[PDB]
């Protein structure tokens, strides 16, 4: 049988096209300053942090460090990707494959460009069925998921180095659209993290700086709470450390 929650989530899945960029900037603008935003950096998975936020989050959203060209990443390379962790534990794949999200994949593929495009998919009330360990949750917990691909900085470096000056501007403006989806959908709690910093090989300090700059500027006080849940099993914890250091000025009471 189709799992509970899936049908309603798929039918409510929505595409944000690049032409919505100003609508997202306006939504951020209208919401800036609403709260004293609290921030934190944790070493949790995206869904551990979401499940810990749920009970006291009015509208909870999380970022999917998405593939531009295949729902769920096509399930290639293994279980170190965040997006495959999301599709393993939740109904997200059933949303990403929806007919209305298909332009995101078709256009990004048609771009023949490792910066990808400014399409974003919004997936309402995605049910989380399992925890990090794969055990069945007694009750699925719903989360709203924003799907956006960071620029593929590894592929720029190796395949089209004349786009190298475009990686950070791309990352910066698309991070702006992610927050703008969240503000347009009037989300209070956001689970962010090291978007683009593994398979896509973006620089962790650069990505956390870009989220810092936005949460101190255009998106300042637009959200109740922001969690940078940064899973990092590398020996020196360089990703988690880069986020912790770069986001120490924001994560203050
Ligand atoms: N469940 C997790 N939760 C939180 N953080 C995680 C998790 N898993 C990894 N991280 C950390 O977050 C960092 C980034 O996670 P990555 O998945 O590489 O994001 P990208 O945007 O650079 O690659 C996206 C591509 O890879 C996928 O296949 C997509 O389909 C795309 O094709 C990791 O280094 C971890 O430290």
């Amino acid at each position: 049988v189709r799992l509970p929650g899936l049908a309603a989530m798929r039918q409510g899945t929505r595409l944000f096209t690049p032409e919505q960029g100003e609508d997202l900037r306006e939504a951020l603008r209208r919401r800036r300053g609403s709260f004293q935003t609290t921030c934190e950096v944790t070493s949790e998975t995206t869904f551990a942090a979401a499940r810990r936020l749920r009970e006291k989050a009015s509208a909870l959203a999380a970022l999917n460090f998405a593939s531009a060209k295949n729902p769920g990443g096509g399930f290639l390379g293994g279980a170190q990707a965040q997006e495959e962790d999301l599709c393993r534990g939740s109904g997200l794949y059933f949303s990403l494959t929806s007919p209305q999200a298909e332009p995101y994949y078709a256009v990004n593929r048609q771009s023949h460009s490792a910066l990808y495009t400014d399409h974003l998919i919004y997936s309402p009330q995605v049910p989380i069925f399992r925890d990090d360990a794969g055990q069945l949750l007694p009750a699925p917990v719903p989360v709203n998921i924003i799907t956006a691909p960071a620029p593929n900085a590894g592929a720029v470096a190796q395949s089209r180095p004349e786009q190298l000056p475009q990686v950070l501007p791309t990352l910066r403006e698309r991070a702006r659209r992610v927050l703008g989806v969240a503000a347009w959908m009037e989300q209070t709690h956001l689970v962010l993290g090291a978007w683009g910093c593994g398979v896509f090989r973006n620089d962790p300090a650069g990505v956390a700086r870009t989220f810092r700059e936005l949460l101190e500027g255009e998106a300042q006080g637009a959200f109740e709470h922001v969690t940078f849940a940064v899973l990092d099993n590398h020996p020196q914890h360089p990703t988690l450390g880069a986020f912790r250091r770069e986001l120490e000025s924001l994560c203050l009471p």
